[PDB]
């Protein structure tokens, strides 16, 4: 018949987090890419002697690619040098950058 409790009961015990700044947005963008049909290593080799790397698009119009470092620092560190001397890739100017719009780089959007 009728009970005071649902069949449902209690178990296992709660861990929740409340609030923690558990990582920080980090992309380069590089921009005035060569055009000779490369493999996307050609591109990832820019971003490796600076640090990690996590996830990464390539854009084949106006010739363009972005990269996701491990961390902020590696990433910046990469903008710093570039800011110091210009970086050069297959006999082309590239411009690198950080983005503000890219926190992390996925395929899709985050909605199911």
């Amino acid at each position: 018949g009728s009970s005071g409790s649902s069949g449902k009961k209690p178990e296992g015990k709660p861990d929740q987090k409340f609030d923690q700044k558990q990582e920080l947005g980090r992309v380069i963008h590089l921009s005035n890419l060569p055009h000779s049909g490369y493999s996307d290593s050609a591109v990832l080799k820019l971003a490796e002697p600076y640090g990690k790397i996590k996830n990464y698009i390539l854009m084949r119009m106006k010739s363009q690619a972005f990269i996701e470092m491990e961390t902020r620092e590696d990433a910046m560190a990469m903008v710093d040098h570039c800011l110091k001397k210009a970086l050069w890739f297959q006999g082309r100017c590239v411009k690198v950058d950080l983005s503000e719009k890219y926190k992390k780089l996925v395929s899709g959007p985050s909605s199911g």
